[PDB]
């Protein structure tokens, strides 16, 4: 499978043709649904906010991108069972809307022609990739899969390695993290959700996330054993996770540094870092989650050990390498 | 004097329109709202806001109403006007902040709704359009539906209306550097059909249309088809300045131009003036529709050729607000 | 009525609020001088416009050598040296201490060899007398000289800490605070004292920080020292700041026990309040508490025999905390 | 001359830095005069929250950055007269400090053994220079000069095509301008001015520049002819100078960006645009100023009429791109 149809052609839409460029996919996104015109979305595909301008010439007609020399058609179809997938023969939809995050929704895209559809979110109780950590799971059957949130590609492989090592016996979560499209930029109504209603570059937010109650999807013995939540705050993208947990073992804060640059050598989705960074610094990460060894911290007292973990990620573009390495094995099963 | 009061879009306008009306102890009650959510969300942003802080009354709520000082208000949720039933209450002038209903043509549906009378707290076209304390009293008895202009209208206009009347003006170009609305985007992405008004806003500086000068005849005939200008809207929550360069008609300097503004804003409730050099923050929560800023005044001239620039800053949210009410209260005794 | 004279060094973000505090509550201590680097003129325009809280509520002006703030007047003093200023002109008997440049006993001494009597100091120095309002002000007696009220994350975690102690022990435990970023930091990226993170833009990043709030809160409650520590997240809001603790405490609880120790330690308390509204942190601006528990993110993570609990507490860094700093200093004075 | 020091190794000092290296500068920089240790300084170099990581390696010593393998000798010396410039031989000084911005000050460098001195700033009554403009103007015998402001350096190449095309005879600018260190992160004394002590992200803050009263050291036509300001916002980096002229001719729109679209033409200091932008894509512009064509406003009652005319700048990167060029030429005379 080598055709793609994107459906949301948003932050994670946009960037996704970004990076299948960038890396010379051989997948390619031959229609793009969304709800706007090629004009707008040439307009937007051109100049980003956070990442700058496109490398690759983008021109438009009434119903095309032309994206590097290449055609793109573009539908306006707010209902999936309409999108006309078959017309450019569109095999993998990347469903970047988020108004499709279960396999009976997202079915929709298969009743309209698609054979598979992977999901930029968390999706239920359904096959859920974080890319170098249990991308093995992923056979030539599978239909619907998703790559579960930002938050959840950034937790699992830090929670991965430190299970590996230790044993992970319990433990919680908090994300600081850039806000993003599903916010306010003015106190409003959004959805039912109240602390969502707030401005979102005048606050800090607390935010739920399921990135560590779903963990189980992704780590199966962890299943049931992680909490967390987010803190959304006044940046445009990139984002960092603490994880606070008891450990198997008692350690020191070197052998868990050691443990973890171990497990970030030759792998290309989680690096490693100890220079003090911050968060504009990770603006661009080609990982899923960048460890940081600056900010481990153990406290102990006694037979009791408190394990405080720390990995940086670009929430966008971060994420959306690890989209694309899912998608790129996803495509030949 | 009509007394009831109707808000359609309990928005960033319409919260402040019941937060003025209590803290200067109107007459006129609130009676009904209607929006397109539940009373628990509209209770919640009510009590809780970004710009302004905590109200400063009580609020709970019933699953159809707002409780607010102990006074309920009924809450409905109908997205098209004509079928707000402004009549359970007696809900006579509407106060009209959705954004949605900018003609007399839209508008008039709460008339057919049961009100008599609305008030639109936006540009509404070619309809009779006030500026208090410039062209208030234009208002008579027999308009039904009137628009307030926009911010930005408010900001100019008192400006402008002095430098007509002491100079002329015969020819002026407006800049607003301005702090970002909802109309506008969180994250990079669609928004009707502006390119721009899609960019991040807390992010950019963004250029943005603005129909403040253009159609400043409304408010101030000599000036009509004077003024051109736009928007610079950048990340500031609230809190905005505008600027103008004028062909005056009279040879002026600094302290002339100073002193007549100043003039201007003596007696007069609607339009101050600072010669202290203030920043943005420090407009949050004014009320004035506009202050005009000594201290940015600048005279140009090479020979008889003369630009004016005269700058007056506005909280475009509550300053605003505060000239709505004003207009709001003489039009509910006409 | 105790009529304390007092001192402000350092009229800075939480000097100019300490006397807004003072003013607001009408207290009977007299503000009698202030010491700062600059004149008269620079200190009325910062006194008179905050970006943070609004126009200052009362009039405001300058002399030469002098504020005249509601009426009343208040020698301004420009020595960059403490032992300098003539705290005796005035009769400024105890000093807030609120520069930064003086966070120990060796240092503020400067202020009693130049004739005042009592320093209250705006942040932590060292093993001194550290007092967080309602947690352990009663340590405070007539034979103290030198007090510390440490930093406003002290005065979030300490009353939150001080509830789940009392009420289920903390076994150890460790914090993380997302925080409003401060005058230490840096506008543009470049250098900053010896902290790099400390070099970089606040208003555009995501700042790791260190700060000393977990590791000595046992000067506010002995039985926790040593078994806390933590770090902050320093990010672009102007005020308003939060503090999370994740602790194994003392016996298995609920969400519902500890959010109602909590409400409990909460009542009646001028410096400890308590949410259960889904606040965000401009809705913190302006508290005139030290503390806000939020109950809406209390969270019991649990494993057979293994709990975390994480509890979430509220405060404005700059106000909140001011109106501890002025529940200790009125103490402090009339003793 | 050849060899370079950099006095000022702050935004504007460290982007001179990248962008010779960037373009293969035969310039050698062979030592930095600042406040501070090298590993504050590499660590600021290789971390840059408004342009990412450093594109090349750096390492520091005790005395020392070692950039893409070479060694630049770093000084810590307060006043410019005690620079030891001679001991590697720097012959042309980058004045990036803000503190010498006159010929009287930053004749410290040569009694301190430089050559000759480029500032960074306006500085008073000197040759002053805006790429692209009157470069021309520099001169064998020059040892110190200016290429003023970023704000000079866009508003000089719109103002000279307007006056080459129309005239100008009188005109006043508004910068819309991004924050900078001279500003202030909390309210707090900034020297004298009381508009640079408030929070620079939390505001739209009025400032002085003397970007139009001064245009005659550039465009000598137009000396006393433009005044003008800033608002400083809060964005990082990329502005916008508006310019409200009275012209000597009657035009249309499509006439003033057709004059301003030639002097664009094969012009590496003056870009054009007539797409949407906003001040995000500005950021990374190797031209000094883009004319926006979107934004021309003729205004027009009778036989009266105003002319607004636009261009973004990024007030780092751009204006540094102009620092160069200009450097590159000085250096050859
Ligand atoms: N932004 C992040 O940090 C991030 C990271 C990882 C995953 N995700 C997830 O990826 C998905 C997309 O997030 P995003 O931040 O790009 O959101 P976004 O809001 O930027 O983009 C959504 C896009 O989908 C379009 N859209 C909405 N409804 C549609 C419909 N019915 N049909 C077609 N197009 C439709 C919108 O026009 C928009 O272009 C979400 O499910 C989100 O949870 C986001
Ligand atoms: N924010 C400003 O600076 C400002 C200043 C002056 C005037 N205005 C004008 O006031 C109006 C409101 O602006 P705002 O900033 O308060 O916008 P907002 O988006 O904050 O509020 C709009 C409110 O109306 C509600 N709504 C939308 N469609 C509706 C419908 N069909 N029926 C009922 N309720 C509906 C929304 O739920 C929201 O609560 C606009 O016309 C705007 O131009 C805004
Ligand atoms: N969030 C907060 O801002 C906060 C909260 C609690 C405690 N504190 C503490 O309070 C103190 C002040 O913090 P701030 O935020 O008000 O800092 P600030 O930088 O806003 O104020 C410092 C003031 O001290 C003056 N100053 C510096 N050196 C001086 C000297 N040698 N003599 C006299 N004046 C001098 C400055 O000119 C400035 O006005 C610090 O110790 C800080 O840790 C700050
Ligand atoms: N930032 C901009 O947008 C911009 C654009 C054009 C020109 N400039 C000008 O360039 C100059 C530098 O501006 P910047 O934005 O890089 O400022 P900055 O504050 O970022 O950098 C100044 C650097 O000089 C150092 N320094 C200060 N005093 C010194 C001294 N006495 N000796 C040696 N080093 C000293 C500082 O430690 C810092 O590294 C100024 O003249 C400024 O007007 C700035
Ligand atoms: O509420 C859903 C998400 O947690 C919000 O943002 P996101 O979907 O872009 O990650
Ligand atoms: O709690 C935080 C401190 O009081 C922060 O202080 P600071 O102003 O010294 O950065
Ligand atoms: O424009 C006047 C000041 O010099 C401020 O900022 P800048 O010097 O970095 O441009």
């Amino acid at each position: 499978m080598s055709k793609v149809g994107i459906n949301g052609f948003g932050r994670i839409g946009r960037l996704v043709l970004r990076r299948l460029l960038e890396v010379k996919s051989n997948i390619d996104v031959v229609a793009i649904n969304d709800l706007t015109s090629p004009k707008i979305l040439a307009y937007l595909l051109k100049h980003d906010s956070n990442y700058g301008p496109f490398p690759w010439s983008v021109d438009f007609t009434e119903d095309s991108l032309i994206v590097d020399g290449k055609s793109i058609a573009v539908y306006a179809e707010k209902e999936a069972k309409n999108i006309p997938w078959k017309a450019k023969g569109a095999e993998i939809i990347v469903e970047c809307t988020g108004f499709y995050t279960s396999a009976e929704k997202s079915q929709a895209h298969l009743d309209a022609g698609a054979k598979k559809v992977l999901i930029s979110a968390p999706a239920g109780e359904m096959k859920t990739i974080v890319y170098n950590v249990n991308d093995d799971t992923l056979d030539g059957n599978d239909t619907i899969v998703s790559v579960a949130s930002a938050t959840t590609n950034c937790l699992a492989p830090m929670a991965k390695a430190l299970h590996d090592s230790f044993g992970i016996e319990v433990g919680t979560m908090t994300t600081i993290a850039a806000y993003t499209g599903t916010q306010s930029l003015v106190d409003g109504p959004r959805g039912k959700d109240l602390r969502a209603s707030r401005a979102a570059a005048e606050n800090i937010i607390p935010h739920t996330t399921g990135a560590a109650k779903a963990i189980g999807l992704v780590i199966p013995e962890l299943s049931g054993k992680l909490k967390g939540h987010a803190q959304r705050v006044p940046v445009k993208t990139g984002s960092v996770t603490e994880l606070v947990s008891i450990l198997g073992k008692k350690v020191t804060a070197e052998e868990v540094n050691n443990a973890l640059k171990q497990a970030t050598t030759n792998n290309e989705s989680f690096g490693y870092t100890d220079e003090e960074i911050v968060s504009s610094d990770i603006i661009g990460s080609h990982f899923g989650s960048v460890f940081d060894a600056t900010q481990t911290e153990i406290t102990a007292v006694g037979d009791l050990q408190l394990v405080k973990t720390v990995a940086w990620y670009d929430n966008e573009y971060g994420f959306v390498t690890q989209l694309i390495r899912t998608l790129e094995k996803f495509a030949k099963l």
